[PDB]
């Protein structure tokens, strides 16, 4: 067979993560997949949530270690919101990996910025890299992260980091439990048009994962209001919400209603990236020890590993509730759970046309976790029509410049300033005392209009949001700026 870095990943993850071996077919075929492959791969994993596709991403990377033919380190990329910090930790306390890491783990945004050669310093770091080619000489893995193709603000520069990325003939895994067949198909486009080897893996119908998960029994139920009406003191309880605000009211309140508040946690993103690593400490601590009260955003969808007794969820797309359901029985002798979507809650980033129709379809077609058949066809009807909004031609020139050695960040700043811009999403480092915060160029504006911001080697004072994305522009210029916090960070409720 002629692999052992597969079989080197799944004795260390097995002993760091306590499980014990399974079989799980698809991962190895997978890896075969990629490591003979005579022409580039482009390897759509399409398994439900909770199969252990990291496994994939882990043996990769060892095997990066004995052999760099065709890729020479492992980028994993996460969605934007996602908190990275759960992997990280595992990466490190399982395998033990300007320096180059056999695996790196960035985020969705962030990938992009480095694609488009701007300046992402702050939020690598010694640093993992920090060079365009840096990515075009790894392999690159997509974790639920294609999405960004659904963020109508993100599209045109996520489009052409993705014909640049298969231009170059770059090796992409692409992983997903929400696998529409739009999506199939602008991939598929892109491999057909640079002769990649393309393939899609989805398990078989005898697949033991979703007959063990057939065996568990998990209602999903609707109601309305507020979600602490639904809390289950005696079980593990998580309330999963769309927005960071609405997070920290639920939690200032779940603070004093849980009978040990020593068990209440909120997680967000909007905080420094120790406090991130302290909570995912604390949370796989009460994994083993009795229940708990979890209270976070969509962050913790896809980076953070953990099961719970009962969920609580905002309505969402069909995308974010796979995910948001995949952490009610996600191990092995749990076969009990519950689930309570919310269908009056507020929307937050999502596009309220298309919470609307998973909703519906949901409430027609009784679907239950981790068995595609049941939301697979929700999947397909409502995560489609991405061109609509692609700036076809803004697209190609992103390419041009991407693919020009001689075009550096003004020149990819100036031509996306004539096609302020995208640029409302380049988030921004806050500096917290020794710590770093990203926030939107629109949280900043709100913090120094309360006077907690000190902007560094910068002249305007930010008002009027066009300001605001000027300081996005230079932190993406690589300018010597800092962004400084000057209120107290509180340690439990993070920034604002
Ligand atoms: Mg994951």
């Amino acid at each position: 067979s002629h692999m052992r870095a597969f079989e080197d990943a799944l004795q260390k993850l097995a002993k760091a993560k306590g499980f014990k071996p399974e079989r799980r077919p698809l991962l190895e075929g997978a890896f075969h997949f990629i490591t003979s492959s005579e022409k580039p791969p482009f390897l759509i994993l399409q398994a439900p949530t909770g199969y252990g596709k990291t496994l994939l991403s882990y043996a990769l990377a060892v095997h990066s270690l004995y052999d760099a033919k065709l890729f020479d380190r492992i980028i994993h990329v996460l969605p934007m919101r996602s908190i990275i910090e759960d992997i990280q930790k595992t990466a490190e306390e399982a395998f033990g990996f300007l320096h180059l890491f056999p695996l790196n783990i960035t985020t969705a945004d962030t990938f992009t910025w480095d694609l488009l050669k701007l300046n992402t310093k702050r939020r690598h770091r010694g640093y993992d890299y920090l060079t365009q080619a840096s990515i075009l000489t790894s392999l690159v893995i997509f974790d639920e992260a294609h999405f960004l193709l659904e963020d109508k603000s993100m599209v045109t520069a996520f489009l052409s980091v993705i014909e640049f990325l298969t231009s170059q003939k770059v090796p992409i895994v692409i992983m997903t439990a929400t696998l529409s067949e739009a999506h199939k198909k602008i991939f598929k486009k892109y491999a057909n048009k640079n002769n990649y080897n393309f393939k899609v893996l989805d398990p078989e119908n005898d697949d033991p994962f979703i007959k063990r998960e057939l065996k568990k029994d998990i209602k999903i139920e609707f109601n309305r209001g507020d979600p602490l009406n639904f809390i289950e003191p005696g079980r593990r309880n998580a309330i999963i919400v769309n927005s960071v605000k609405r997070a920290v009211e639920i939690f200032d309140r779940a603070k004093n209603i849980w009978p040990e508040r020593d068990r209440v946690m909120l997680i967000h993103g909007r905080m420094t990236s120790s406090h991130k690593r302290d909570l995912i400490n604390c949370l796989r601590k009460w994994q083993k020890e009795g229940d708990f009260l979890l209270i976070g955003t969509q962050a913790v969808e896809a980076g953070i590993d953990f099961s719970v007794d009962l969920m609580i969820t905002d309505r969402a797309p069909i995308n974010s509730l796979i995910q948001r359901f995949g952490r009610v029985a996600r191990y092995k002798n749990e076969k009990e759970g519950e689930i309570i979507i919310l269908e009056d809650a507020p929307y937050g980033p999502y596009p309220e046309d298309k919470v609307e129709k998973t909703l519906d379809l949901m409430k027609r077609g009784q679907i239950l976790p981790r068995i595609p058949e049941t939301y697979q066809t929700i999947v397909t009807e409502v995560h489609r029509s991405i061109t609509k909004n692609v700036n076809r031609e803004l697209k190609g020139e992103l390419v041009r410049l991407m693919k020009d050695p001689s075009k550096r960040a003004p020149d990819v700043l100036s031509a996306v300033e004539s096609l302020i811009s995208i640029m409302r999403d380049f988030l921004i480092p806050l500096l917290v005392e020794d710590d770093m915060v990203l926030i939107t160029p629109r949280k900043l504006l709100e913090l120094y209009s309360k006077e907690l911001v000190e902007i560094k080697g910068f002249n305007k004072e930010i008002k009027s949001l066009e300001d605001a994305y000027k300081v996005a522009k230079s932190v993406a210029l690589g300018e010597n700026i800092e962004i400084i916090f000057i209120g107290n960070y509180d340690w439990e409720r993070g920034i604002p």
